[PDB]
């Protein structure tokens, strides 16, 4: 059934609850993003109020065909009322369209809900700042103080580089970049602009990010390969028997892949600092894992979560052990402690 950890108590709300048949009591179904772990179950025959950010409306209009008359988008930072319920969406720092959701109780409790996010400084300037939490349901997902990777910048300006050091030594490189999801649209349209190319992808994929609301798309994206030296494809072809593959279908365009596998966090990176990551090599072929993370480091996490002081924590991710829910509860202890709150 349906998750407590998805139920805005006192309300008839859930968040990402889309995978339970009709939840009992919901007057209001909020999807805080379009990743499928989230919106699992929606679909053209959901006929009951969804709740999202504008770009996520977008996709679940074109790319799960749900009903106009269900999709209720809202705008960001700005105090909306839902079913009596004052409510504020707030920029996540994940993927396209991802929010955070902010509750206001009738009973005067407020209620932050992260969805999943990749905390940072410039979320302590938001509505937040202006009102006590009580309780907070959070993206735990690397809550865990071994959990250290780059800044977004920082990989971006490692894969600009990298990219652009080996087609400017070799002008016949072609750039791969893997994808699975919307999210980390960076990595392939800053690769894209150093080489003055645009991207190439799959009418399916050039379908999802014509969603995005990102600017000036049509300028940066196509679906027409061959005029392209930045291609997209699916995370699981990002292989050398994959790339192998789809270097015989250019036509003797290109002789060399430079891959990119955009990874979460890798045990790999606690070692090897952005600057000194290597790839593997088969050939003509190399793959580059690098860590460009969509969620919140434990750094991250930490500090906002010292920031915004919340009385109650409830986490939404790694809650499927006994030993994963106490690490996590320690943490939280330790954090309070040193904070005071
Ligand atoms: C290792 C931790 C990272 N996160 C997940 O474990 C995760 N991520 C997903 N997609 C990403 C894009 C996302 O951010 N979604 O919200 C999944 C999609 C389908 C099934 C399981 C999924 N697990
Ligand atoms: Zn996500
Ligand atoms: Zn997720």
């Amino acid at each position: 059934t349906c998750p407590f950890y998805k139920k805005i108590p006192g309300t008839g709300f859930t968040v990402d609850a889309f995978q339970y048949g009709v939840v009992e009591g919901c007057t209001a179904y909020f999807l805080t993003h379009f990743h499928s772990d989230h919106y699992a179950g929606l679909s053209k025959h959901f006929t009951f109020p969804v709740y999202c950010s504008e770009i996520t409306g977008n996709l679940l209009k074109n790319k799960l065909h749900v009903q106009e008359q269900y999709i209720h988008p809202l705008p960001l930072d700005t105090e909306c009322i839902v079913n009596g319920v004052k409510v504020v969406l707030l920029d996540a720092n994940h993927c396209p369209g991802a929010v955070m959701i902010l509750f206001y109780l009738p009973n005067g409790t407020v209620i932050l809900h992260t969805g999943d996010f990749r905390a940072d400084p410039s979320m302590e300037r938001s509505l937040l700042a202006d009102q006590k939490v009580h309780m907070l349901y959070l993206d735990t997902t690397y809550c865990s103080p071994e959990y250290t990777f780059p800044s977004q910048q920082e990989v971006i300006r490692f894969a600009i580089n990298t990219a652009f050091e080996a087609v400017t030594l070799n002008p016949h490189a072609l750039v791969v970049c893997g994808t699975y999801s919307i999210g980390k649209e960076k990595v392939f349209l800053a690769i894209a602009d150093v080489l003055g190319s645009k991207v190439g992808m799959s009418q399916e994929k050039y379908k999802t990010l014509q969603c995005l609301n990102i600017p000036e798309i049509n300028s940066l994206i196509t679906t027409d390969m061959c005029s392209s030296l930045v291609h997209l494809l699916p995370m699981m072809q990002i292989n050398f028997k994959g790339l192998q593959s789809h270097l015989k279908k250019c036509g003797g365009k290109y002789n060399q892949i430079l891959a990119f596998r955009p990874t979460g966090w890798t045990h790999s990176n606690k070692f090897t600092r952005i600057a000194d990551v290597i790839p593997q090599t088969k050939g003509n072929i190399s793959i580059y894992g690098i860590p460009y993370s969509e969620h919140s480091s434990y750094l991250e996490m930490k500090r906002f979560v010292q920031w915004l002081k919340p009385q109650k924590i409830i986490p939404t991710v790694n809650v499927g052990t006994w030993k994963s829910r106490s690490t996590m509860e320690k943490y939280f202890r330790e954090w309070k402690l040193e904070a005071g709150y």
